[PDB]
């Protein structure tokens, strides 16, 4: 599923996004934007063998376990497919103790390089909340 920004940050904060940890509701639909382009389909090849899945392009090197990845720590313990459901309930889920447990945001490239200290309210205006 392709979400729309408003759809998506309508969601996000019915799941426990907005602040989490710090990060306002916008961080995490700028984070998606830039990571997925909104689509929960979303997957990506690596060079060391793992895949980024789903929204917010979760690694199967650390996070889920994609049955095709070396040395797999599957701390989210789950299957990376789950990741690929139009139901963003197990990325999110995953996504809170990934920004939990280390560098805040910072796992996310995109979003240090193109959400970090921008106005990221343009993310979340215009939309009902």
């Amino acid at each position: 599923k392709v979400f729309g920004r408003c759809e998506l940050a309508a969601a996000m904060k019915r799941h426990g996004l907005d602040n989490y940890r710090g990060y306002s509701l916008g961080n995490w639909v700028c984070a998606a934007k830039f990571e997925s382009n909104f689509n929960t389909q979303a997957t990506n090849r690596n060079t060391d063998g793992s895949t980024d899945y789903g929204i917010l392009q979760i690694n199967s090197r650390w996070w889920c376990n994609d049955g095709r990845t070396p040395g797999s720590r599957n701390l989210c313990n789950i299957p990376c497919s789950a990741l690929l459901s139009s139901d963003i309930t197990a990325s999110v889920n995953c996504a809170k103790k990934i920004v939990s447990d280390g560098n805040g945001m910072n796992a996310w490239v995109a979003w240090r390089n193109r959400c970090k200290g921008t106005d990221v309210q343009a993310w979340i205006r215009g939309c009902r909340l």
